[PDB]
């Protein structure tokens, strides 16, 4: 299923030294995103930093949000994964998209400019409407 | 999208002293989930407490299923995240609904009663029935 | 709502002593997996493990994606977790599927074969095209 969704770019190395996300193939869930920095950034293990994308989305529709997650081999083999552990963006949200880097393991790392660090998916939601019962059926 | 969804009231300060979840705006993908709590609880770096809402959900459709998540500000700025990471809320649970919250970075953290300490979203889910096969095509 | 899903058994175990993974309910949100290995696995605090399952999926639709997350009683009483946080499973992913197991609390775990050590719900998934703006609406 596919959806346009507006970008904002907020830096302009994103679209040109730091590529706008792009899905890998046809059949991707996810695509990557990547860090807008000047330089490297290192961080240390049990350290969290706060890594900008240098771009805006707006989703727009109410029906759908998306979650960022870790990436696969970084959280597997480096600990490098989500101080929040699951982004979640809102589909109201129009700020920059902000990524909190966590390194869970026991080895520094080196967060560069450019690098894929972190995927986002958009999924479907609904808005629930509490009923108040006394009990259920 | 929007589904009604029968809430049972199982303390009576849920709803009075400590707010129903609801969604901030139209375009929140979350809603808020408050810690009901008798008295603040002193959450020390590395540990993990299990919260209660004073509440229970019966989403009941098998189509649609709910997860808990961290917020990002707490889980970003205080390391106060998920002892489980994600919560997974089946349709057919009836129970409390309870919140794993774990404390991953390095301050001890006052758990307040009544403050916003998770997120909750519903989302579709399918369910797969496998089909045995020797090869993809 | 009801998906078939092709699956290869990569493993002569995984159907016979190590039982292909199944929904608990109708009601159920995701389905439990489980370790296929020759022997246990002592997973220390702290440390990571990977984890085969013994089978390949192939969902197939890009509409639909798995994610697998942690079972809610070991993440909350043992600690024990994944390594990624959340696996992310795409469409034409046709490789044997493997869980980062993650020990991120104070007390040695050990991994036997066949346990129940995490749990795997699909969702439909929308791919993003990004549409550039000067300014949203
Ligand atoms: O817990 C996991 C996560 C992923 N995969 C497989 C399926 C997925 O399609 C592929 C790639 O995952 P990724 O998150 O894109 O990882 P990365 O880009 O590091 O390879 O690895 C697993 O078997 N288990
Ligand atoms: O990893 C994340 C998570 C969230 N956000 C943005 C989008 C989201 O709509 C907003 C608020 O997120 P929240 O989970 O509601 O956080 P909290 O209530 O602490 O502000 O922050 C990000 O940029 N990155
Ligand atoms: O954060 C959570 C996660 C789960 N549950 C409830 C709802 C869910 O339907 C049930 C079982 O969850 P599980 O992930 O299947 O856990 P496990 O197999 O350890 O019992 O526990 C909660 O109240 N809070
Ligand atoms: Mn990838
Ligand atoms: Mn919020
Ligand atoms: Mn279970």
């Amino acid at each position: 299923m596919m959806k346009k969704i507006d970008v904002k770019i907020l830096d302009p190395r994103v679209g040109k030294e730091f590529p706008l996300p792009t899905y890998a193939t046809s059949g991707s869930a996810g695509l990557d995103l990547r860090a807008c920095l000047n330089d490297a950034v290192e961080l240390a293990p049990g350290d969290t930093t706060l890594v900008p994308t240098g771009l805006a989305i707006h989703i727009a529709d109410p029906s759908l949000a998306a979650m960022m997650l870790p990436r696969s081999g970084l959280g597997h083999k480096h600990g490098i994964v989500l101080g929040n552990l699951v982004g979640l963006i809102d589909s109201d949200y129009q700020g920059q998209l902000m990524i909190s880097v966590w390194n869970r393991g026991q080895d520094s790392f080196t967060i560069q400019p450019g690098e894929r660090i972190a995927q986002m998916i958009f999924v479907p939601v609904v808005q629930a409407e509490f009923n108040l019962v006394e009990d259920f059926d």
